């Protein structure tokens, strides 16, 4: 659409980063979710290694991604991670998530950097059609770990 | 072997280390025509405050490692820690070296009150799929990686 526009926060994007958390709360469906105090977000917001891009419709987050800088040891250029992407349930398919994942790439392919990667459960099959419709270089089925601390 | 093994994060000025378990990975995970960064490079990477290394020696050689990547949360003010590479020395393979490597990450990052360490493993190695699987993860999870190779 041309009414859509795909936008990377920097600084003073604080209000439309907790758009966008507040978007993750709901597409996600997290309980009992508490946000974390604005000094906390806005730190984070000013990290050189957390970039975050939005889908707007005027002033309206519609969709985003978060990603994180891996910078590498097997080369000079680094990785970048895409920890979350959703979309508003009521905008699914508008050919945002392509927009969004297309701004990213491009956005660290000028930053010189050799890959970006992402993950997506395999029991979600929306998402799983859906990374398959950016044309990603190669898919892998893996298992992952966590431990959570005490 | 455990009152000789020594297991400790890097400090700073731990470089030559860091190049060993570097080139324990092009070894372990059989890496072709590797070319090592330049060690400037290197250790700007290593002193990074959001980059820790783990690992496991004999006098000084490195038999095992892991590296870890601090990622700051929006959800939550307790970071997450995600180990990117674990390998063990293919002769030492499974004799706890791997254990007490996860171990001590574990227990650094719940001391600087993160949330969670998480880790990968692909579905068709099944080595690497049941030694995290001994380390009793809080639990794992069936997933599909999807990466873009730039131009
Ligand atoms: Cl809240
Ligand atoms: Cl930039």
């Amino acid at each position: 659409d041309n009414f859509l526009k795909i936008e990377r926060l920097a600084e003073n994007d604080l209000p439309k980063f907790i758009q966008l958390i507040r978007l993750f709360e709901a597409v996600f469906e997290m309980k009992n979710f508490s946000i974390p105090d604005s000094e906390h977000l806005q730190k984070l917001l000013n990290q050189n290694n957390f970039y975050v891009f939005v889908a707007l419709l005027e002033n309206k987050i519609v969709g985003g991604l978060t990603s994180y800088v891996l910078e590498q040891y097997y080369s000079e250029k680094p990785l970048a991670y895409i920890y979350d992407l959703a979309v508003d349930t009521n905008w699914q398919r508008q050919g945002i998530g392509k927009k969004l994942i297309t701004a990213t790439n491009q956005f660290y392919t000028e930053k010189g950097f050799e890959e970006v990667f992402v993950q997506a459960d395999k029991v979600d099959d929306y998402a799983l059609d859906f990374y398959r419709s950016t044309k990603p270089t190669a898919e892998e089925q893996v298992v992952h770990f966590y431990y959570t601390l005490k």
